[PDB]
C-alpha cells in the first residue's frame, strides 16, 4: 500500500488530522472526508492496551518522537497490529508545528515480546 501516514495540528484543540494519506485511507478503510478533524485514537478499540497509549500521551506532551506498536481497527472493525512512528515537526523558528504519524501494519514485535 502507499505510505500510511497522518499530519495532526498541535496548534488547535486534541491534535486534530488535517491531512490523511491516500495510504492510510487504503489502511484503515476509511474516506478522508470522514478522518479529517479526528484525532488518531478513532482507531483504537477494545483489544487497545491502555499502557501503550497513556506512553503516547506522554510523548506528545514532552513533545519527543516514540515508537509503539498497538492494536488498531480497521472501519469494518478488523484489527491490526500498528507499528506507530509519532515525530514531532518543528519549524525554523524551533515552534512545534505539527505532528505526523507513520503506520506500519504488522506484528513486527510478538506479542509475547512486546508485553515484558
Ligand atoms: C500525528 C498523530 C498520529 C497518530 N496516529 C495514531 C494511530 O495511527 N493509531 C493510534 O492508535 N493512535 C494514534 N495517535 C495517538 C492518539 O491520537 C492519541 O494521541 C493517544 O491515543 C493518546 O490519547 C496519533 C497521534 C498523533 C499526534
Ligand atoms: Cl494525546
Ligand atoms: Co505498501
Amino acid at each position: 500500500m502507499e505510505k500510511s501516514f497522518v499530519i495532526t495540528d498541535p496548534r488547535l484543540p486534541d491534535n486534530p488530522i488535517i491531512f490523511a494519506s491516500d495510504g492510510f485511507l487504503e489502511l484503515t478503510e476509511y474516506s478522508r472526508e470522514e478522518i479529517l478533524g479526528r484525532n488518531g485514537r478513532f482507531l483504537q478499540g477494545p483489544e487497545t492496551d491502555q499502557a501503550t497509549v497513556q506512553k503516547i500521551q506522554d510523548a506528545i506532551r514532552d513533545q519527543r518522537e516514540i515508537t509503539v506498536q498497538l492494536i488498531n481497527y480497521t472501519k469494518s472493525g478488523k484489527k491490526f497490529w500498528n507499528l506507530l512512528h509519532l515525530q514531532p515537526m518543528r519549524d525554523q523558528k524551533g515552534e512545534l508545528q505539527y505532528f505526523i504519524g507513520v503506520q506500519l501494519d504488522g506484528e513486527f514485535i510478538p506479542n509475547p515480546l512486546l508485553a515484558l
